[PDB]
């Protein structure tokens, strides 16, 4: 019975800067939050930095996004995302998860007063 925003933020800021590995994250992650449940998640982009800026770059600047959808916040810098994916080797159950390491402007979704990021759109 979470606001939204809680369990979006456990599935996606993952948290805490580490500027190696790929693998052992997005596996973690998702065993830890047990999402790899009857299907696991082909992509999904798993912030590493302070949670408290998320909170802020949801209320910093609205961008425009690919479609005009929602009303997307583009964060102030640069973030470290480990962009997760499922290689061509994922094999639910045995589902196999690698990121991408970059340094990139979360796209979230902030709402559901008080304001706080419930999605995200995108890093860029």
């Amino acid at each position: 019975k979470e606001s939204a925003a809680a369990k979006f933020e456990r599935q996606h800021m993952d948290s805490g800067n580490s500027p190696s590995s790929s693998s052992n994250y997005c596996n973690l992650m998702m065993c830890c939050r047990k999402m790899t449940q009857g299907k696991c998640k082909p992509v999904n982009t798993f912030v590493h930095e302070s949670l408290a800026d998320v909170k802020a770059v949801c209320s910093q600047k609205k961008v425009t996004c690919k479609d005009g959808q929602t009303n997307c916040y583009q964060s102030k810098s640069t973030m470290r995302i480990t962009d997760c994916r499922e290689t061509g080797s994922s094999k639910y159950p045995n589902c196999a998860y690698k990121t991408t390491q970059v340094e990139k402007h979360i796209i979230v979704a902030c709402g559901g007063k008080p304001s706080v990021p419930v999605h995200f759109d995108a890093s860029v």
